[PDB]
């Protein structure tokens, strides 16, 4: 399949080089994967979604996403126009609250509650987690990932945005989950994105074009934009039967595009989330 006139990011996961704006990708698309986006929720009720996406837990009065953060995520794994993995089943957790913001406490609780709820859903090709948050080191929200990665989700986290080594930051530095940093359009890395040996990928993630609240859709850049670009690339992969939840981070990482950007630290992985996709 080829999507035309494709944001920058989906384009570039089906490339070996910068700059193309066609999205090239397998029929599948993730259809029989599921992916949980733990995030400020999802407005469901968008038409991007094609009523593939539910809210499933909220940690607050309302499940309604107010903020828009999570829809955004939301679309870049699985809306029709913003996303990679075009099929998927997405479920909406919210661990933060409408500015943004929650504890570590409830953020632990919802990996917790992914890891029980994957068993009430028909997910047969398997089951992802999108972790586009973070603060500083706590070795209990690092356990909470790899607790959630060990009962069998691919879990993908965000490096975070402090232009700094990842390791002090939480889930970022857990070594068993895939914790991704961000690139841009140019194949460099984006000004803002964490960087350390704890890195197993990049993806895109400066000036990401997906949805947002009120049926509209918006372009923002984070780590928190690159991490969904991963999490629905894993879901393809389990849906074409390349990979599993326990071994999807090292096989992108087998088959990245390797050595493409620029401004990578040394200690730092040069590898950027590549589908290989041959039509």
């Amino acid at each position: 399949a080829a999507q035309t006139n494709a944001p920058w990011g989906l384009a570039r996961i089906s490339s070996t080089s910068p700059g193309t704006s066609t999205y090239y990708y397998d029929e599948s698309a993730g259809q029989g994967s599921c992916v949980y986006v733990i995030d400020t929720g999802i407005e469901a009720s968008h038409p991007e979604f094609e009523g593939r996406a539910q809210m499933v837990k909220t940690y607050y009065y309302s499940s309604r996403d107010g903020n828009g953060h999570g829809t955004h995520c939301a679309g870049t794994v699985g809306s029709r126009t913003y996303g990679v993995a075009k099929k998927t089943q997405l479920f909406g957790v919210k661990v933060l609250d409408d500015n943004g913001s929650g504890q570590y406490s409830t953020i632990i609780a919802g990996m917790d509650f992914v890891a029980s709820d994957k068993n009430n859903r028909n997910c047969p090709k398997g089951v992802v987690a999108s972790l586009s948050l973070g603060g500083g080191y706590s070795s209990s929200v690092n356990s909470a990932a790899a607790r959630l990665q060990s009962s069998g989700v691919m879990v993908a986290v965000a490096a975070g945005n402090n232009n700094a080594d990842a390791r002090n930051y939480s889930p970022a530095s857990e070594p068993s989950v895939c914790t991704v940093g961000a690139s841009d359009r140019y194949d460099r890395r984006s000004s803002f994105s964490n960087y350390g040996s704890v890195l197993d990928i990049f993806g895109p993630g400066t000036d990401i074009l997906s949805t947002w609240i009120g049926g509209s859709t918006r372009s923002i850049s984070g780590t928190s934009m690159a991490t969904p670009h991963v999490a629905g690339l894993a879901a393809y992969l389990m849906t074409l039967g390349k990979t599993t939840a326990a071994s999807a981070c090292r096989y992108i990482a087998d088959t990245a595009n390797k050595g493409d950007l620029s401004n990578i630290p040394f200690g730092t992985v040069n590898l950027l989330a590549y589908n290989n996709y041959q039509a």
